């Protein structure tokens, strides 16, 4: 059924199994040291494995990718117990901004380096905290990610698709089956993770740290690139200022083709833009224009099944949230509304 998952779920494995720094049994005892805010112990834990010498010259992404993660890790940690890494590990900042431009990514562990390129097994998982609940974290973002890609191909390829063409449709509901993952995850989210454990044991861990004299966010799921994904869709065009300091954020923290994606399709008409241009011109006499459009609200009916519940689960966190959530949640009920008056 989601048959593109599959070349996105391999690439992410490709780094998930690389280990060149050797650190697979030495991450595993950082939760222990948390625990016990073992300042000291978590920076000698590190230098037993961060390279002083430079990158071995033989390295590609993968390796760059793999060793980020791995002392990524140390960096929400060393923040966690309310210190700057760069400035208690010498030798540190150099290697991070090394592996900045040999993964053209930040300086510090993203999103995409916890979850899905961090391995899978009890023996080889990544952890700030050893806890269930980071786990499950873990598993929500796996959930969806290579779906959301597979999701943001297909918004692309629709883009160039004419709403008189009954690929329209198809495209449309192909598209609204990727994205019903993030539903799936933010259900799991809900059933599995203890917001009281999440902001009280988790959250502490994703504070941002400074390298290079600038500021860089902690790993949180805000950086999937669904900002992506909607920007080609429908937010491409919007003068709302909130919403555009929102994508721009997170916009260095996703992979180099989706800021490449975003750059394309910036300050241009946006899909719905033209799609509904075409059905003003065209009509809705046409059968073809009547799918479109119906499969195309479907598309803003399952982010909308998305965005409401995760509102609510950060709200449930917050009680124990940011303003932007509930804006950009009515910037996608406007966007579907569009959709549903030229219907
Ligand atoms: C208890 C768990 C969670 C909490 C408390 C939470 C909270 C938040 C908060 C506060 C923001 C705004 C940016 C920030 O201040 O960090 C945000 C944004 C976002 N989060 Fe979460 N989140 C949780 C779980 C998840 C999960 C499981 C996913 C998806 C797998 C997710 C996906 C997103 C996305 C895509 C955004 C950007 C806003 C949007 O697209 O509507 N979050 N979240
Ligand atoms: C959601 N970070």
């Amino acid at each position: 059924t989601l048959d593109r998952v599959g070349v996105f779920a391999a690439t992410h494995a490709a780094v998930a199994a690389s280990d060149p720094l050797q650190a697979r049994a030495l991450v595993l005892q950082l939760p222990g040291l948390n625990r016990n805010k073992d300042v000291p112990g978590i920076v000698g834990l590190l230098r037993e494995f961060l390279p002083v010498r430079g990158l071995p010259s033989g390295w590609g992404f993968v390796e760059a990718a793999a060793a980020m993660r791995d002392i990524g890790f140390f960096l929400g940690s060393l923040k966690r117990h309310g210190h700057e890494p760069a400035e208690v590990v010498p030798g540190l900042e150099p290697v991070l901004l090394d592996l900045a431009r040999a993964t053209n990514l930040p300086p510090r562990e993203t999103l995409l380096h916890v979850t899905v390129w961090n391995p899978t097994a009890a023996d080889a998982q990544r952890s700030y905290t050893g806890l269930p609940d980071e786990a499950h974290l873990l598993e929500s973002v796996r959930i969806s990610m290579a779906a959301l890609e597979a999701a943001i191909a297909l918004t692309v390829e629709l883009f160039d698709v004419s709403l008189r063409s009954p690929e329209f449709a198809q495209r449309s509901d192909e598209l609204e089956a990727y994205l019903q993952k993030m539903v799936e995850s933010i259900v799991y989210a809900y059933r599995f993770i203890s917001p009281q454990v999440f902001y009280d044991e988790l959250r502490p861990f994703y504070e941002p740290i400074r390298v290079g004299g600038q500021s860089y966010l902690g790993p949180g799921a805000v950086e999937m690139p669904l900002f992506v994904l909607e920007h080609v869709l429908w937010g491409s065009q919007s003068d709302d200022q909130t919403y555009r300091e929102f994508k721009e954020t997170y916009l260095p923290y996703v992979l180099p083709a989706y800021r490449a994606v975003y750059a394309r399709f910036s300050g241009e008409p946006a899909l719905i833009d033209r799609a509904l241009d075409e059905a003003r011109a065209v009509g809705t006499r046409d059968e073809h224009v009547r799918a479109g459009l119906t499969a195309l609200e479907r598309v803003f009916k399952v982010l909308l099944r998305f965005r409401a519940p995760h509102l609510k689960l950060a709200e449930r966190a917050y009680e124990v949230a940011p303003s932007m959530l509930g804006e950009l949640l009515t910037l996608t009920y406007a966007a579907r509304s569009r959709v549903r008056a030229a219907l």
